[PDB]
């Protein structure tokens, strides 16, 4: 009874932190709601909960539940949009400065751009396309998220979903448990401040089943374009929209990937690169920036017709990171070269200076 | 004088019926996360969950919970690192003491640091190797990792991934469970004391691969060479940074390990020894430590 | 009489812990049921498992179960 | 207020079973984690969970788990 | 990782997250083919081939060890 006496006290003191606990609480919070722009029913919801976060005494452990899920639910963006573009030129020559070739995935991206500027008015529109990135490895998947929103001047995320197994990371727990956080795309939509993202959803065909099912169950209310405008996680108590959101995701093939998600899924394959294109992409992008990161710029240089050398009889694939692996190599070799003695002025590795750097020649060329 | 006479009050009521703690090592835990690393929205929301703990009251079940999340936070180091080695020529020495022949690894390792010489301040990005050594079973290349370790003045840590068949123990469980903690990366990353460990990942070709538990694709964003600066756990829920961790990995062949994961690694062939060579080592490593032993 | 008499006392003691009828539910959901359907093995059946939330605490997970579970079966 | 002098009865047995006996729990596994010839690596794992251990509650589905793992340890 | 003859010193379940020393435990396997056992656990193992008995020292083990047994018995 002393103890209650004595906390009892302390809480008479919580009655006057600033001459009063208000400004923290039904002065915090009651600025917050109203101060952010919200709509009506889950006004109504954090209304007649901030009631009971009222009356309530701080520090015992109904109260923090209540005011950790009115905190959660101030700091998601309702209606705040970054503005769209309009000059497809522009973005146009964004996505032709981080990547070379890859004309139809850049042309359908202008497509879709094209579309939703031309009609604002039949209200059909303006689903956004579940685009599906299909190809080996090393091709521009990743890349090309971050690429993209760059483009479209949108804020960008990426989520990883390559060993997801539990369901309780796409759609959260119930707030009545004694550790309670929601879902990932709730929080990713917490650290952008938009209601228009690009979330990048990587590797979909690599997502784990267990017992309590699969989430790819749980994938497919985000997805489908007809369902995901009242999205429901378990934390927060009310729909959600996410329709807004430009979804890319990235595959390796499309045999593990399930039925009911390809049937609302545009594929766009990428192919693989050829020779031509691996010493353009070679030449722009992977060489300056080996050279670099050895500190060797100024110092060496390369030709083409040792870029075709080291592409024709060192590499047999479709990607370019075993391309970028053999061009760090032969930086390393001559940042090593370097310290045994420097010369001025900068020498130039020919086609037949090649194996001094890379070794034995691993594949015959054709005669 | 008010205020601070509010706080002679909440003293009072404080230490008659003081734990030695709840103002003893709160603050405590103030004072240690603005001290050490901890980039801004870490620190944000450090701070956020740290005053969200100071109204439990233990006796509050959730003040545990809280309490080990910012001790996994504050613990796991962030930018503290050991320096890089400048004598190319002790390394050599170092690395001819532990092993015989070997000189493909040897000169990768000497070209890591001939670069990391020519980089004394300059803005570059500064990613650390990914390894795979690939070679019949008797051919050392488990414990060339700590040679490697030793010869470069770094911190060693071994996982074996040899029967691991969930992928809980890559990445963890969420806060919420009872039980919980992180994977093996990040408690790897606590026993180490830096952020520039050399991190041997025993054997990468016999983890279990279905429908109902695949880690494979899991150690994808681990071992990423453009992506794994923002490695994010299931328990540690901010973007934690393996960029600068140098990994080695370990195999007897290539087939069973997935492409995709395949090349995100630069492979080093480990082909076995002839003759000459097994004589030498039988000579001056093998039969000397027989006739110790 | 003894059901708005008892009820009078849930209002007169719900009415300044919690401002007059709280929630809405608890007196007109259990008017909800007779206005849709029904079978009357369906409705005493409601009634039972509708009666059942009465008195069983607000925050608890069980109560949700059945709360979705007679909001479902309306 | 019955029950309150009855759960406070068994409370007050609890904390002195014969004499003392209260705490024969933790700190006798205080005195056997020092017993035991561990390495200080696995020392300091010992003590940090035991001073985890040591502010739950007696019985908890979270302490439990502590307690087997110290258990399994010692 | 617990049959490893330089590394069991530090083997790590996943019960226990501590390395546990079992570099002192005398091993000793049986089996009845070596065409079963994978190759990189072959290698750690000394092998030892026990043969099949010539009809000498069957007598000898019938004499000796089988009979008194079974008249016990
Ligand atoms: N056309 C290109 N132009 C410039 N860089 C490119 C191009 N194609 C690929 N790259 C580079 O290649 C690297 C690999 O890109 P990623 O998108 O990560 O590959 P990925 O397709 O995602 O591979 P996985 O195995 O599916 S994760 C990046 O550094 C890209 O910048
Ligand atoms: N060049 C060498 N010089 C000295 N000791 C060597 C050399 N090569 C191998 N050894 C020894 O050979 C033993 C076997 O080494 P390990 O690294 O265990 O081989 P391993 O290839 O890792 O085995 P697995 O089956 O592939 S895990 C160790 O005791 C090494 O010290």
């Amino acid at each position: 009874q002393r103890e209650y006496y004595l906390r009892e006290q302390m809480k008479a003191i919580q009655k006057e932190l600033g001459g009063e606990d208000g400004l923290s609480d039904l002065e915090a919070l009651r600025k917050k709601i109203e101060e952010v722009g919200m709509p009506e029913a889950v006004k109504t919801k954090a209304l007649k909960e901030l009631d009971r976060l009222e009356r309530m005494q701080q520090g015992s452990p109904e109260a923090t539940v209540a005011r950790t899920y009115l905190d959660w639910l101030t700091e998601v963006p309702w209606s705040k949009a970054d503005p769209e573009v309009l000059d497809i030129n522009h973005t146009r020559q964004v996505l032709d400065e981080d990547h070379y070739g890859l004309k139809d995935v850049k042309e359908r991206i202008l497509e879709y751009l094209a579309v939703r500027q031309l009609t604002q008015g039949l209200d059909v529109r303006n689903k956004a396309p579940i685009l599906v990135l299909v190809g080996p490895p090393g091709v521009g998947k990743t890349s090309l998220g971050r690429s993209i929103a760059r483009s479209m001047n949108r804020k960008f995320h990426r989520i990883s979903l390559g060993g997801v197994r539990d369901e309780a990371e796409i759609r959260g727990h119930r707030r009545t448990y004694i550790g309670a956080m929601p879902g990932k795309l709730i929080h990713a939509m917490k650290q952008v401040g938009v209601i228009n993202p690009v979330i990048l959803l990587d590797e979909i065909d690599k997502m784990s089943s267990d017992w309590r099912g699969d989430p790819a169950s749980a994938m497919l209310e985000v997805l489908d374009p007809e369902q995901n405008n009242t999205f429901t996680d378990h934390y927060l108590d009310v729909p959600y929209d996410l329709s807004k959101v430009f979804f890319i995701t990235t595959a390796n093939t499309l045999q593990t990937i399930p039925r009911p998600l390809l049937d609302r899924m545009e594929v766009i394959e990428i192919p693989g690169y050829t020779n031509m294109e691996k010493q353009a992409i070679a030449r722009q992008y992977l060489w300056p920036k080996q050279v670099r990161e050895s500190g060797m710029e100024g110092r060496i240089e390369v030709t083409d017709a040792a870029i075709l050398r080291v592409i024709s009889e060192y590499t047999r694939e479709a990607g370019v990171r075993g391309l970028e692996r053999e061009l760090g190599k032969i930086a390393r070799k001559g940042a090593k070269f370097w310290l045994e003695g420097a010369w001025e002025g900068l020498r130039t590795i020919d086609a037949s200076d090649i194996p001094t750097y890379l070794g034995i020649p691993r594949y015959r060329p054709d005669k």
